[PDB]
């Protein structure tokens, strides 16, 4: 039987609430992280955050024209009178998103400003059957829709070469990484899918330093109720831990599973 | 003869929790425009703040924080707010002590009693023309002593940059090295408070995401109660009117001021 273990990961840090459930094993609610809501930093990053060094637009209107100036900054504003990803949207290589900011003439509630509004749709932390922990959604969730942020501690590359537990680490774009191994939001929990319904998207909000992108998850395509979100881990990561374990997705387009890889080593010889 | 219009529905472009209405009954000026809305200070400059999440004092709470247990409380003695948020009646408003609302670092929940300030504007405020003093801001409500009002928002700038700053009318002097916050080009809703000899709002210096003790963020309380249309005002203090008085004097029309032409007039009169 499921039973609803803690009401709400995030301890009140977001728009909603984020339960946690377990009906596979006795594993109690994950504890062994800190959860934040924001990205934090653990040493000197000096994140330029100078005001006057904003791209800004000028519009009085609510951001939806071709003039505005941070949605030419992403080629378009790629978000619908809905706040969803337009359908021609490149998913394979998604733009730079620029979302209005403290600097733009125009209002807190323009259509360019997604991300920075937080999480609206309904998520749960559940036990999966084969993969630990997992994120799967309570609602229908269309194609485009904002999910949340990839959230974590900000480090340089040279200290992610040095961190013994690389299984919460995103690479972004010298770079830099978002550590959510000890700091963390929800999305630490989103499980790998050869076949995935999430995106990353790399988006700028209240700043613009180049070298922290915030990464913003949109669905790729339309998600029922109840489907576990999962997105492209990619070949780093895959590269690293096929040797200590394989992939669970079960999907008929699985790259990453013991047969996959036996099949490609076969193939080698 | 003359009526009151409503020349801006919200001063804050949506930024803070209600809107912050503008209105003039007085004259002809328009909407101020000659400065840009910031709900949150902005930096101009490298300033260095110190973000480390690793540097943050933070309470083990498990309940709601109301304990003496809480670090973040002890920090400044006691928690000084009451269930409703309302600062304690025995608050000391002559020499206020540092606060330290929780935190990210804190085990305790976003809706603990220790998180006042960083919460934002509930009460409801107006930007009116005033007779004498050009724009100011009142309250459309009563408001209880104790309650957070607004945050005094701005640009924040070193002890140098504003030694070379042409307009100094809306400054606040945070104080080693000192900074300010300059409200003259960028600034909130209390860019327009006037200055009061008998204020009903005092600042407070409050740490919240960080606590870097160069940069408090200035939280004005209610240090009385507060009736539905009166004008709020804080004391902008010696430094403020040493250097405005040979330029303008006080119209706050107290009994008890001490800036108006009247009361300089007669601190001349009593030297000679
Ligand atoms: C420029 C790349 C930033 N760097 C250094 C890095 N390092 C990873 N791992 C190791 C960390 C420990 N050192 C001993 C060797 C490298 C790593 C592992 C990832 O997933 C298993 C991953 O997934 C997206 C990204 C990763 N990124
Ligand atoms: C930490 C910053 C300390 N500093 C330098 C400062 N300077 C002010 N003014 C001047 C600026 C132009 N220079 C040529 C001379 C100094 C000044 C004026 C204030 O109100 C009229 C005030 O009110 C609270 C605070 C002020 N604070
Ligand atoms: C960022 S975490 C995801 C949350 C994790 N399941 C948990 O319980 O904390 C990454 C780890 O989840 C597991 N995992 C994620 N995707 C997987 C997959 N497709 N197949 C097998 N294990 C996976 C692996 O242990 C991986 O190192
Ligand atoms: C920070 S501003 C306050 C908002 C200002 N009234 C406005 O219209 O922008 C400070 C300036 O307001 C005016 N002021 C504020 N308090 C005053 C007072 N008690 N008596 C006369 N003028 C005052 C002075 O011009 C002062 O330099
Ligand atoms: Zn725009
Ligand atoms: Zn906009
Ligand atoms: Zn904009
Ligand atoms: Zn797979
Ligand atoms: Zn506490
Ligand atoms: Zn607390
Ligand atoms: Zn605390
Ligand atoms: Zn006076």
């Amino acid at each position: 039987t499921e039973k609803i273990i803690c009401r709400d990961v995030a301890r009140g840090y977001e728009n909603v609430p984020i339960p946690c459930v377990n009906g596979v094993d006795g594993e109690p609610c994950p504890e062994d992280y800190k959860y934040i809501s924001e990205n934090c930093e653990t040493s000197t990053m000096n994140i330029d955050r100078n005001i006057t060094h904003l791209q800004h637009c000028t519009c009085v209107d609510d951001c939806s024209s071709s003039n505005c100036l941070c949605g030419q900054l992403s080629i378009r504003c790629w978000y619908d009178k809905d706040g969803r990803l337009l359908q021609e949207f490149n998913k394979i290589e998604p733009p730079l998103i620029f979302e209005c900011n403290q600097a733009c003439s125009c209002w807190r509630n323009c259509k360019n400003r997604v991300v920075q509004s937080g999480i609206k749709v309904r998520l749960q932390l559940y036990r999966t059957a084969k993969m630990g922990w997992g994120v799967r959604a309570l609602q229908t969730i269309p194609q485009g829709t904002f999910i949340c942020e990839y959230v974590g501690e900000l480090i340089s590359d040279a200290e992610a070469d040095v961190r013994e537990d690389d299984s919460y680490l995103f690479d972004l774009d010298e770079v830099y990484c978002i550590d959510a191994r000890y700091y963390g939001n929800i999305s630490r929990f989103i499980n790998h899918l050869c076949d995935p319904n999430i995106i990353p998207v790399r988006v700028f909000m209240l700043h613009q330093d180049l070298r922290f992108p915030r990464i913003a998850f949109f669905s790729s395509r339309d998600i029922r109720t109840g489907e576990e979100l999962g997105f492209d881990y990619g070949d780093r990561f895959w590269d690293i831990k096929s040797k200590y374990f394989t992939c669970q997705c079960g999907s008929e387009k699985c790259k990453h599973s013991a047969e996959a890889i036996a099949l490609e080593q076969s193939r080698l010889a």
